């Protein structure tokens, strides 16, 4: 990844939470408390990426040519596997885990195993977590990281 996944400061949290709407922190800031969503994503141009609605961590991509499965809402994919992280956790073991953003630990959905062959997996994201970007827009950047960052994802 060209993404520097080193979390925010403890500034730039403050910062960013500080922005946040109070369901926005409910969902992100919040791990095993709230009931599980499955957004189906059909409010957006198909043609953008999905950001981690606290760091602005691009996440998901959707495009009109994407055909990830019916794991998956329509028209999605991983932007980079490094940029969401899976949790196992004993306490549901292999009925659920958890998805979070790699940079700053924020609740992005879980994933079932109810899902399609080959990897029987079923991707529910809280459309809460995410914030979106068109194609040839720069990604919001709330860090002001350099490099890739500071260009369209
Ligand atoms: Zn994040």
């Amino acid at each position: 990844s060209q993404f520097d996944l080193t979390p925010p400061s403890p500034a730039q949290r403050d910062a960013l939470i500080a922005g946040l709407s109070d369901e926005e922190q409910r969902v992100l800031l919040h791990h095993g408390t709230e009931a599980p969503f499955c957004g189906v994503f059909l409010d957006n141009k198909l043609d953008g990426v999905y950001t981690c609605r606290l760091c602005g961590l691009p996440l998901f991509r959707s495009n009109a040519k994407f055909d990830s499965g019916t794991g998956w809402p329509s028209f999605f994919a991983p932007y980079d596997p490094a940029h969401v992280r899976e949790i196992r956790d004993t306490s549901y073991g292999m009925i659920r885990t958890e998805i979070v953003c790699a940079r700053c630990d924020s609740h992005l959905g879980h994933v079932f195993p109810d899902g399609p062959p080959p990897t029987g997996e079923r991707h529910c994201l809280n459309s809460v977590s995410l914030a979106f970007t068109e194609d040839g827009q720069p990604l919001p950047n709330p860090l002001q990281r350099a490099g890739a960052e500071t260009q369209p994802a």
